[PDB]
């Protein structure tokens, strides 16, 4: 679990949205598996406008943060689950680290700010849906 929190915006991944985020949507793209949602009270944090390919990110299976080299926001085929059938997820980094699937959500930061939220997982691997490019959370 974990969500961003910028302005009146609350980022969360798509597939954990509750019902509160869906009736205060804002922005929701099943393809990013990320949504967006209005909030009354101001948010306590930045958003990266950079290309950094490092960072450090929350791991919750851990209690802990790692440093990751990550590759640029891409199109990745992402297997089916019980959220998603099988799909190619765009706008996805991904790094060599530790994730288990409820550590979707934790904050990937770089010096700039966030870069992203934990989405996807893998045997050694972590993916991150990147939010860098919505210059739109900013105003
Ligand atoms: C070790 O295996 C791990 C570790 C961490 C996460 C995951 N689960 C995913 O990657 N999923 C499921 C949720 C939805 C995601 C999505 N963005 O479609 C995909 C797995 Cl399988
Ligand atoms: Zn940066």
């Amino acid at each position: 679990s974990g969500a961003i929190y910028v302005g009146n915006y609350r980022v969360v991944n798509r597939h954990l949205a509750t019902h509160n985020d869906w009736a205060n949507l804002v922005w929701e793209d099943s393809s990013r598996d990320l949504l967006v949602s209005s909030t009354t009270a101001q948010g306590c944090d930045t958003i990266a406008r950079c290309d950094c390919q490092t960072g450090v990110y929350y791991c919750s299976s851990r209690r802990k943060h790692y440093p990751v080299s990550f590759s640029k926001p891409s199109l990745i085929f992402v297997e089916a689950s019980e959220y998603y059938p099988a799909r190619y997820q765009s706008h996805l980094m991904l790094a060599v680290g530790h994730s288990e699937p409820g550590d979707c959500g934790g904050i990937l930061r770089c010096q700039h700010g966030v870069v992203g939220i934990v989405s996807t997982g893998g045997n050694g691997l972590v993916g991150f849906a990147d939010v860098r490019d919505l210059l739109w959370l900013d105003e």
